[PDB]
């Protein structure tokens, strides 16, 4: 189970979920994830479409506002992740290692500083949760 | 024919029209709000399954499901308001492009068709995965 994004996420909940601080920090991480997802989609959609009706300067201004806001959201995602994993490793590091998910919720050792891999990871987690939504 | 293909064609056909564009931004926003709400609700349930007894968990689940229904109704409304506009105003361009039903697949008496929540997931996931790096 724990090999997958979804498996590691569910193990993190099982291991750390009784700690109220860990719980709140993880709620915050998922929220930072949906925020970044939302800003990316909002932007990408507007970049696809705004060209069919905005002049160059209007488009330039819009592009910059969306761009800066998306980047900030990405930095917040990254910070939320790092802060959460540092906490759970500090407090449950042994349990995590025993469960096969040493280092926490992120599947990488190598790429946990990688802006695009963190964005890829967030997409996978959020997609999996959405697709597994209960009937 | 794909979710993303039809979305792209819809922008090409209707992008110049500010009223269409505004309604479509609305639909995309409602879709992301729905997706976000479902994720947060599912996370809450996953965390809560370990903290609550079965009665408490059933009440939580019912609260979340009701809220989800009401947000789903809202998504449907945004899709309808947008799609009825483009179908009325660009019906023949849509026909010519092979997407007569607009941004969502046409109804069929023959087979099932994609659930709206599934469609929205496909559309939003597709836009995310194809983002500029
Ligand atoms: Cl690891
Ligand atoms: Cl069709």
């Amino acid at each position: 189970a724990t090999e997958t994004t979804m498996g590691r996420y569910k193990k993190v909940i099982e291991i750390t979920g009784h700690d109220e601080v860990a719980a709140k920090l993880l709620e915050g991480l998922i929220d930072a994830g949906t925020r970044y997802f939302s800003k990316v989609v909002e932007m990408e959609h507007r970049m696809a479409s705004a060209r069919f009706r905005l002049d160059g300067e209007e488009l330039r201004e819009l592009t910059e506002t969306l761009d800066r806001s998306r980047r900030l959201a990405h930095e917040s995602l990254i910070s939320s992740l790092h802060v959460f994993n540092r906490y759970i490793v500090k407090e449950y590091g042994e349990e995590l290692k025993e469960a096969g998910i040493e280092g926490g919720i992120f599947p990488k050792p190598e790429a946990n500083r990688d802006r695009i891999a963190i964005a890829d990871w967030a997409g996978e987690l959020l997609t999996g949760i959405y697709e597994n939504r209960h009937r």
